């Protein structure tokens, strides 16, 4: 029994929209290709409920899910599974606008009406690439993007795969773009600080062995090239430190590599012993010379 | 496991997502202690606009309503039907012949106008006091679900109802009988039919009797008596008693006959399922299997005045 209980009828809302739309498609045909109408295509519902059902759902309310079958594929290339992709959105309220899923699997971010266009706009070249590096990318993974309605007000929505583990606790993150970027005197107050450039160029610092340097290295040339080819730019690098130690104070600094994708161990021979988290992020926007630029900044940090 | 929902019309298909739809979200909602006089008010309604997507066999864009959703469900439970029977019922291949089958002949799905959708609201509140009262045991139909489909903006309104023939037994004769002294035969048109509908005229004319022995005879009485008070209770007129025969003899012959051509228990049925069937009396002449129920109660020389002469008739129909 699903309730979709949730602290704001959005959540609720998002909730029963991710459920029915996998729940429906999972009586559509896996087909032999996408087609270019699938890049085009959506699906509308609205929900009408009078004297019924009322104890956590609106009574009225739109759900919109665009181009169900690209992302739908989309899924199926980064390796997710659709019925473990909607539990993991229904089962349970996702949490704190910028949302993770109750079990932290998947970051659920609310974008705007031009976000949504540029999403649109480079959904096919981005499915075309996804394809052709076999999933293997440090790009955003973009899983479903909704647009619910509610008391008469639109929402947008982008579901990603979390770049961050979904069970080891991030002790310091980072936010670069290779390019004046400090944190905020607020920035620095609470627990979760998100540094910039000069933060941790100028603290001072990733260990990731040559075998991770290379692919690593490989991977993010490829993409932020892609990017550049899309005229794309303004994206920054999220970074997570994990050191495990600290976390001593089921065991420590282990973790399911097919669920925290974008997971590194530390070297052997190296200082501290951590777990870096590592992905572009934010690319829904002087670009190959932001690619560059980006691409060499990120080259440094890696012993 | 996948469902596509195909079939020879749209509206169809709609029936099949909808049933479908409405079922499983039902499954998400607690069952009440009780239902609250707004239940009888309530309903729910979807409305879809795909584009592009999802068009093999449902149309783009068409609504489905169910009325009193708590009320039905409540409904089926007090009928001993499981909502997941229900739902593969109508769902798992299409209904079948405005006038449906469930594939497997459970269920019978009827498309009714406005006004009927109208006196089942009316009659709602009391009829499920009298089905709770009575606790399931009546001839009167057994409604399991109301809806209204919106395809090609025309609005098509749907009762679903538990089937009074068997799901399995044929039938090789029914009646529609009223009782009333007005002149009831079946047309020369109708008697050209396959499996005509007979009436009174034709009953009483052909002198059939239905032997099905004492406790089955009085049982039966005994429900007829509550059920037709309760009709002339409310305003309601003209209903029918649909009475099935089915010949068990011909029957075997029949299967027999069926799976010689193929090639190039008997008499005998479940009451849980075929909840309006009786037996023949052990000393009939040919061994039968009757199915008799009341049917067309949808629609307010009165009432109180047609029960009566109803309800003696019928109780004359039987030995
Ligand atoms: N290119 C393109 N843009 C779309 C499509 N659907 C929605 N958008 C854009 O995304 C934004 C949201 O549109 P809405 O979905 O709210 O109608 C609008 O800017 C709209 O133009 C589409 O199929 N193709
Ligand atoms: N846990 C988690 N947080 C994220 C992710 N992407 C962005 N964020 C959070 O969002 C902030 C960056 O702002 P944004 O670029 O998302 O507007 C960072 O402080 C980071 O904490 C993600 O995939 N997982
Ligand atoms: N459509 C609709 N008809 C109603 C409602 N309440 C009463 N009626 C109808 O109004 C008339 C009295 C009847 O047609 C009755 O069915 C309602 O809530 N909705
Ligand atoms: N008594 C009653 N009648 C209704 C209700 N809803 C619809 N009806 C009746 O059923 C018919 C169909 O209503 P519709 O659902 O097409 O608006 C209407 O003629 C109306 O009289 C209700 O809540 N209560
Ligand atoms: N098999 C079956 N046939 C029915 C049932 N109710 C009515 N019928 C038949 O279907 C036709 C339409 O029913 P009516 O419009 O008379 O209620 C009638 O000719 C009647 O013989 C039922 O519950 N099961």
């Amino acid at each position: 029994v699903k309730l979709f209980r949730a602290s704001e009828p959005i959540l609720s809302v998002l909730m029963w929209g991710v459920n029915h739309t996998i729940n429906e498609l999972s009586n559509v045909p896996v087909p032999v290709m996408l087609m270019p109408d699938d890049f085009k295509a959506y699906s509308k519902i609205k929900v009408d409920n009078h004297l019924f059902n009322k104890e956590n759902l609106p009574s009225r309310f739109k759900f919109k899910e665009y181009c169900p079958m690209v992302f739908r594929n989309l899924r199926e290339r980064f390796g997710i599974d659709d019925q473990d992709y909607q539990n993991s959105v229904t089962r349970s309220a996702p949490i704190n606008r910028f949302l993770t899923t109750y079990d932290r699997r998947f970051v659920i971010k609310t974008v705007s009406s031009e976000d949504v266009a540029e999403m649109h706009n480079i959904l096919k070249k981005y499915h075309q690439f996804i394809v052709e590096c076999h999933g293997n990318t440090l790009l955003p993974q973009f899983l479903g993007m909704y647009r619910l309605t509610v008391d008469g007000v639109e929402t947008y929505m982008v579901v990603t795969r979390n770049v961050l583990s979904h069970r080891l606790t991030v002790h310091r993150k980072y936010d670069l773009k290779g390019s004046a970027r400090e944190a905020s005197d607020k920035e620095k107050a609470k627990d979760l600080p998100t540094f910039k450039d000069n933060d941790f160029l100028n603290e001072g610092k990733l260990h990731v062995g040559e075998e991770s340097k290379k692919n690593f290295l490989e991977k993010l040339k490829r993409d932020v090239e892609f990017l550049a080819q899309l005229k794309i730019m303004d994206y920054s690098l999220l970074v997570g430190i994990h050191d495990v130690d600290r976390a001593e104070q089921f065991g420590p600094g282990e973790f399911d590599p097919s669920v925290d994708v974008y997971a590194m161990k530390s070297h052997e021979s190296s200082p501290k012993k951590e777990v870096y988290f590592m992905a572009i992020i934010d690319i829904l926007t002087n670009p190959e010379q932001y690619s560059k630029r980006f691409n060499e900044f990120m080259s440094n940090i890696l012993t």
